[PDB]
């Protein structure tokens, strides 16, 4: 079998990207953020507290004749971000795209912190990372690529993110129509439960590509790219004006900079991201001060590269018995 699905930018900044996914029966459809980093599917349900709802979609299991309770099964996360929610779980089908698992953990929020609440556009999360994070206890469950694996064509997904535009998730197929060149693979480590890779380099606008290991996780789930200090200090010096901000917490630049493209390495292939997609916008409404798309990771303690990076190219999660990434420019 295969899934596929066009996924779309939360706002014009693209701080997420938002899938349909149809739960239950008959189908209830809520617009979730896939996170290839974290591996719970949670939404905002009916049984989430009133007052934390405001403006997403719910799902209602006693709605759905194929909903079941998963006795005793409890799950709590907390985000890099600083957000969390927690709750109970069912068991019920989940579609993607055309792709349908049956007796999908599907994690039903009791509580979300603010910031879930006050984005009315994510009703939920879909966590593609490796089921050994996912956080249902007492009986671990499984992500639904986990689930749909054996059954898929090719046991992969891929993640295509757009530019201020839409983009598709693709399950058990690699549309090759979808990037240019040839895709490179590059080896995964899972111990941390992530998509962990390691970069081979960069470089800063036209300048020279450095050739050094960059450890970090391929992440559709986070916003930014953010990697060692070291390196992001070489890009803002490239930017005049460019300067990191403690009161607003990172990187700004003035907003009427051009930005230099930067460039990573996989393996011997490079990806360009356009500096366009480096400007996340006034820091706040009507400044002339703009936040920046790469970030320091000193004191995340892991590199990740986020939608920032991942949207400049077309990225193959191979779900083999040995997993890999694979990156084509497009």
């Amino acid at each position: 079998s295969t899934g596929s699905a066009t996924t779309t930018p939360i706002d014009s900044l693209d701080d997420a990207y938002i899938t349909p996914v149809q739960i239950g029966t008959p189908a209830q459809t809520l617009n979730l953020d896939f996170d290839t980093g974290s591996s719970d599917l949670w939404v905002f349900s009916s049984e989430t507290t009133a007052s934390e709802v405001d403006g997403q979609t719910i799902y209602t299991p006693s709605k759905s004749t194929t909903a079941k309770l998963l006795s005793g099964a409890t799950w709590s996360i907390s985000y890099g971000d600083g957000s969390s929610s927690s709750g109970d779980v069912y068991t019920d089908t989940v579609s993607v795209g055309g792709l349908t698992v049956t007796g999908q953990a599907v994690e039903s929020a009791k509580k979300v912190s603010s910031s879930f609440t006050e984005d009315s556009t994510i009703d939920g999360l879909l966590g593609l990372a490796f089921s050994t994070l996912n956080t249902v206890s007492p009986t671990q469950q499984k992500t639904f690529f986990d689930n749909a694996k054996a059954s898929l064509d090719s046991p992969v997904f891929t993640a295509d993110l757009g530019y201020h535009a839409p983009g598709t998730y693709n399950f058990g197929f690699i549309d090759t129509t979808a990037y240019t060149g040839s895709i490179t693979y590059t080896a995964v480590s899972t111990k941390q439960g992530f998509w962990e890779w390691t970069s081979t380099g960069y470089a800063v606008g036209s300048g020279t590509f450095k050739s050094t290991s960059i450890d970090g996780i391929a992440d559709t789930g986070t916003t930014l790219l953010y990697l060692p200090a070291t390196v992001v200090s070489a890009y803002w010096a490239q930017v005049s004006g460019a300067k990191s901000s403690s009161s607003v917490g990172g990187y700004v630049f003035p907003c009427s900079a051009t930005l230099p493209s930067f460039t990573f390495g996989v393996g011997s292939a490079r990806i360009v991201i356009p500096g366009d997609y480096i400007d996340f916008g006034p820091i706040s409404t009507g400044s002339s001060s703009c936040f920046g798309g790469i970030q320091s990771s000193a004191g995340i303690g892991i590199n990740i590269f986020g939608d920032v990076a991942l949207k400049a190219a077309f990225v193959v999660f191979n779900g083999a018995t040995t997993p890999t990434l694979g990156f084509a420019s497009k």
